[PDB]
């Protein structure tokens, strides 16, 4: 399975790194959707973007580059491309899935959950989880607000594959 990474900023100052195992070996398109997006090989991709919508004690969500503000986004497919399954499941805090606008809209925006959040289960698919940083996830966290509005900026300042 791809690793990949985020490194975060908030304000401009470094948070850390967060380290991703995508499970391609169960969810193949959808993690190399995102992998593809990590790199920025087809020229557009995560870098640079913000996490822009932040609940403590819900999730951590990104991947808007083209609206930075949770309307937007661009899949490596041409267009919003289906769930590919929901065998994985949001079984606790750390896992990595795709955030939707309703059933077969995945793009690029996605979220790392930070508790179990099970009322998601067959509306959004899981396709990885944090392996490295979760204590980088929870100072992005610690920056969210109940309207989800964040308290500094907090930017993915370099991402790409480990392996």
């Amino acid at each position: 399975n791809p690793l990949v990474y985020l490194d975060v900023d908030a304000n401009g100052k470094p948070l850390g790194r967060v380290v991703l195992e995508l499970k391609a070996d169960v969810v193949p398109k959808t993690a190399e959707n995102f992998r593809a997006l990590c790199t920025g090989e087809k020229g557009f991709g995560y870098k640079g973007s913000t996490f822009h919508r932040v609940i403590p004690s819900f999730m951590c969500q990104a991947g808007d580059f083209t609206n930075h503000n949770g309307t937007g986004g661009k899949s490596i497919y041409g267009s919003r491309f289906p769930d590919e399954n929901f065998t994985l499941k949001h079984v606790g805090p750390g896992v990595l899935s795709m955030a939707n606008a309703g059933p077969n809209t995945n793009g690029s925006q996605f979220f790392i959950c930070t508790i179990k959040t099970d009322w998601l289960d067959g509306k959004h698919v899981v396709f990885g989880h944090v392996i490295e940083g979760m204590d980088v996830v929870k100072k992005i966290e610690s920056f969210g607000s109940k309207s989800g509005r964040t308290s500094k900026k907090i930017v993915i300042t370099d991402c790409g594959q480990l392996s």
